[PDB]
C-alpha cells in the first residue's frame, strides 16, 4: 500500500532474456504456423472468429519498440498465439500439434528462466 512496499525484485534483464525466449521459440522447427500474421483475405472464417490474431513476428515488433510494460504483457501475447491455434484447429492436424508443442516448449522456458 503506500509507503509499504515487498523487496524489489530485479527486472533490468526482462526485455533481454523476453528477447532470448522468443528467438528460440522461432527458430523451433515447429513454429512456421506462428511466424507471420494469419493472412485474413485468404483464410475464411480467421477474421471473425480470432478476435484478436497474434503472431511471433508482430511480438518481436512489440517488444522491439518498447510496448511490453512488462514481462507478463509478453507471456500473454505468447500464450495468445496458443489459444487462437487451439480455437481454429484440430488438435489432431499438423498446426494442432505444432501449438500444443511449442505452447509447451515456452511454458518451461519461462519457468527455467523466471520462476
Amino acid at each position: 500500500s503506500m509507503s509499504v512496499k515487498k523487496p524489489k525484485r530485479d527486472d533490468s534483464k526482462d526485455l533481454a532474456l523476453c528477447s532470448m525466449i522468443l528467438t528460440e521459440m522461432e527458430t523451433h522447427e515447429d513454429a512456421w504456423p506462428f511466424l507471420l500474421p494469419v493472412n485474413l483475405k485468404l483464410v475464411p472464417g480467421y477474421k471473425k472468429v480470432i478476435k484478436k490474431p497474434m503472431d511471433f513476428s508482430t511480438i518481436r515488433e512489440k517488444l522491439s519498440s518498447g510496448q511490453y510494460p512488462n514481462l507478463e504483457t509478453f507471456a500473454l501475447d505468447v500464450r495468445l498465439v496458443f489459444d487462437n491455434c487451439e480455437t481454429f484447429n484440430e488438435d489432431d492436424s499438423d498446426i494442432g500439434r505444432a501449438g500444443h508443442n511449442m505452447r509447451k516448449y515456452f511454458e518451461k522456458k519461462w519457468t527455467d528462466t523466471f520462476k
